[PDB]
């Protein structure tokens, strides 16, 4: 409706916090809200990222950089957000730890969407979303479509850059594989910025998104460490496995031969 | 339930974003989600603040700093958050501005709840939320009850500090009035830190909260200026809100300490 | 040289901290370092800002946003920096306050420089730096040359924008004055972003710079309120500076855009 | 002295920046200023840290937390600051990379002091600082002394906590070794916060210092990846630094508490 609380639908949003602790624990609210605010930022992040792909498809560089600039800010919020949770100590967590289901952020569809959209494709990850065919659908679509990185590659191909013909038609279902034959394409760009400034721009943006995304990944792991700790794989050690993953290897590799 | 989505009620949460732009505008999502995350934090902030009042009533200091510590982290998110909204250019806002009603954050009951709870009480303000009598009642409660700051002077009083006897009971509905007799009480606290380290810790926690709150107030204002411009109420109203103060005595002593 | 400490000349830098408190005060290290770190960023800020103007003179757009982008990060550090100083309680400050002279950051050449570079000129300032003819000379250089904003207006003038002829040559030593005739120029750009995407990006970069600056300005004022106090000049001077603006036209158009 | 630039010694501080690129590369100023500001906070960090150790020795809890609170903010700035250096692309670095020397932060005497101070003791590290007997002597002093953590464990021993007698006296020159007998000491502190609130507070302050320091450690590595890429030593060396832990017992107890 026309009301502030009506437009934002606050009665719906503000009644979604249901602590399931009979006695009612003080620190459960934070646990819930810290999860919901993230889910909200992820939604927006997905909305802006999808626009990054369309803009690239359309050779609209200034538009894409814009949406990417917002994504970074959103991603940064996701990251910065862990600071509040860092206040949840083991003595507090202990109070409502039990009444928690076996669930985990691994079931985060939106998160998965992001991961897929950025290039970390994984077919076997479709079954974990069977309960909801609609969402599984939205996930399969992005899974079959080239990633942000791939659309960025097909973009460079449309403007003289020696992009391996394979990036014209392939099974996008399979996650991108580090392609060494992509190093010279990025050496040219990094050695002639004044000329390839557009591409240059998107490159650093891409590096920004991946980097900021790793910060989130890391801050995420550290928080878990101080809450439930390690125990050394699927768990705290697993979150350490994701840190090794990269969205745009080629981009980082070139850093080792650029200007040699 | 046991679901990740079921425990967080994501279907109910992720279906609250309802863009009213008939043609459907890209940047309108940011408008909504930006408001919603803030509200979710405002709700947590209240949760914590309320406990800050119960611990003070119980003389539970270390427990009180803990919640205020969290409150500060949250208040810091709220402030930092604007950075993402500062990316909403006037060109964009121009595309869904019209569909928006005359309503503004002035209707944020939760916000108003934080305002009163911190001391900035305003009786003739509970009218705007006449629509929701249930929430109105919850608002009138914190209004008629001692503020976070007032329940702090009570704490000082129980431990032998020269706190005016008027604080033991009065019209809580009326905002706090700068008290000159409070100056000597805090000058003492700050000159004998080791002796009054507890009251000295709580004092700075209060100065932090207010400062942070003012940061949010300022950032909010600046974001508005870069979206709808300045040039009465409107963005000018926000300007006045910055002159407000929660714990005047706390800031005043700063100029008398050790003089 | 080629050593770590030798390249960075750490011996010289690391010996620039000289607390003058005879009895020696623990918190005098923070007060000294809080300033020196900021003065180091300011230097970078000036180094990057001077390159922004040059790049703007040569129509080198992407380069300009590149240096400005860094300039925004630096400003963001300078701003977030106040956090560590907010931990300077009146009780601690009170201990080494007396050993400090009447001086103030008002004597910061780098700060004034930046202030001049952005357009906030003020000839009556060169006088406070009469002790340094070499540095003062630097101020005059930026005090007589077109400001960042002005160099941006001339930029627009070379690409067919109704930029008033009075900007091709004038007394740059005089602080810029709001011009209603610039309103239509920025409405066109803001209502046709695709077309004017370059000018559009540069406008938001400037709006970002001024905004981050205000935050730095504001945070500065608040930290002072909590250390010293509210005594126009003094703390009232810090409050007044907030009223200032580097690119008014840029913030005014926000009211008559897309209407 | 009484002058702003006098007291802060701005002529000394602002003349320590000497790029070695003959043609004078625009981006070398950042490279140099990025390090100097760090070394500035590091010097403060150590100052506050050393104050913590003493406080703990005298059983001055609220004083210890205070300095530790400032330490956190310094580390935070030291961590946040990586954003500005992230704006240096491989193209820019390339222009002055060649004239750079083989020196790395591994030569930072101050950083090392911090590392040792927190417990990461390393006898064979004194050698890399032999060129400076005055500084080496400073490191050897904090190397043979109990670290912040060790002094903390000595703190607990003074109040009924079952702390292994070995911490009463031993070779402090050797880095602390994970001890399973400490587990029950922290389980008792976390499962009885109302009783051991002081201990509880110091335990979380310590957990924050190490976490923030790990963040700084991680951003540092990430910024290195985008400047010089990845491809024992170098980048793979920064990856191992994250595997280190200052207070293992504090993190491992997280899995035994409440069970
Ligand atoms: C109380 C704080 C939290 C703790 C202790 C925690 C702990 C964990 C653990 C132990 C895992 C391991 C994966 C598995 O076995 O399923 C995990 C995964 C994950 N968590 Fe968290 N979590 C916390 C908060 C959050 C929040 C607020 C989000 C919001 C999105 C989140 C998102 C995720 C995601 C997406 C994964 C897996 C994705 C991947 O494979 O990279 N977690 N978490
Ligand atoms: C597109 C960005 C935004 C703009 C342009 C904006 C603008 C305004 C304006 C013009 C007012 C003045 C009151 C009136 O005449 O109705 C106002 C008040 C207010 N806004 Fe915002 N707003 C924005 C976002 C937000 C968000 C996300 C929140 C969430 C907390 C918020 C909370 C408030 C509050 C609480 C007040 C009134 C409080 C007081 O009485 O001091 N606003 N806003
Ligand atoms: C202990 C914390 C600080 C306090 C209490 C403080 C206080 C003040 C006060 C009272 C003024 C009024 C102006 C005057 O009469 O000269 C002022 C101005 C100023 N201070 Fe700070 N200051 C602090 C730290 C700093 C630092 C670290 C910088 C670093 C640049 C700084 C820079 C300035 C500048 C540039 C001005 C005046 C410029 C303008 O006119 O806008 N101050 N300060
Ligand atoms: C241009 C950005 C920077 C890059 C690419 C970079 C790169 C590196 C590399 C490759 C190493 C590994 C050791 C070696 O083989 O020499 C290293 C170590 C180190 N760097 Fe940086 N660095 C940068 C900036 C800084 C700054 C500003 C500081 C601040 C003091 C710093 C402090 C250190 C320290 C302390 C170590 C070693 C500590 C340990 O043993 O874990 N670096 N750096």
């Amino acid at each position: 409706r026309l009301t502030y609380g009506g437009y934002l639908r606050l009665d719906q949003l503000l009644s979604a916090q249901q602590p399931l602790s009979e006695p009612a624990h003080h620190d459960e609210m934070l646990f819930i809200i810290q999860h919901q605010t993230s889910e909200l930022w992820l939604k927006l992040l997905a909305h802006e990222l999808r626009a990054a792909i369309v803009h690239l498809q359309r050779d609209e560089v200034w538009q894409c950089r814009k949406v990417l600039a917002r994504s970074k800010q959103v991603l940064r919020q996701l990251t910065e957000q862990w600071s509040v949770l860092e206040t949840l100590t083991p003595s507090e967590y202990m109070g409502f730890r039990d009444v928690l289901g076996p669930s985990s952020g691994f079931q985060s569809l939106q998160y998965r969407y992001i991961e897929f959209l950025l290039g970390n494709k994984n077919p076997q990850m479709l079954q974990v979303f069977a309960y909801d065919p609609a969402g599984q659908a939205r996930l399969r679509e992005v899974l079959e479509a080239p990633s942000l990185y791939e659309e960025f590659l097909r973009y460079l191909a449309r403007f003289g850059h020696a992009i391996p013909q394979q990036y014209q038609a392939r099974d996008w279902t399979a996650a991108h594989v580090a392609d060494d034959t992509l190093r010279p394409v990025f050496e040219r760009i990094y050695e002639n910025t004044d000329r390839y400034w557009r591409e240059y721009s998107l490159c650093e943006d891409l590096v920004d998104v991946e980097t900021q995304f790793q910060l989130w990944r890391f801050r995420h792991m550290r928080t878990v460490m101080r809450v439930i700790g390690f125990k050394r794989s699927s768990g705290v050690g697993f979150l350490q496995q994701a840190l090794a993953l990269t969205f745009f290897p080629e981009l980082f590799d070139v850093r080792t031969s650029v200007g040699v």
